[PDB]
């Protein structure tokens, strides 16, 4: 499948910027999840197991801008442990990922 190439003008992940967030890239729609689906969409495709590990690079900014941001507000509370679930990504995720069937959030 998919023998012959193809190319063309259009937007990927990499021009999205880390989970850290968008000045200018995308301020209207929410780049961060809005890939983070279109990454697991092509890695899913050959292993699933790896789909995590897609955005797993993005995601980073948020999961660590969490525990290390946060951590100003009490520092206790955040850790790996919390943060995990601490931040929205992993309810924001949550309805892309699962809702998929009709992303209409965007």
């Amino acid at each position: 499948k998919q023998q012959l190439q193809e190319h063309a003008p259009s937007h990927a992940n990499l021009d999205v910027k880390w989970l850290d967030g968008l000045r200018a890239g995308s301020m209207a729609l929410q780049g961060d999840v809005k890939v983070w689906m279109q990454n697991l969409e092509d890695l899913h495709t050959r292993r699933p197991d790896e789909f995590t590990a897609r955005l797993q690079q993005s995601t980073d900014a948020l999961y660590s801008h969490l525990e290390a941001q946060w951590a100003k507000q009490h520092g206790t509370p955040p850790t790996a442990s919390d943060v995990v679930g601490m931040p929205q990504w992993q309810e924001y995720t949550a309805m892309l990922r699962e809702r998929f069937a009709g992303l209409d959030t965007i």
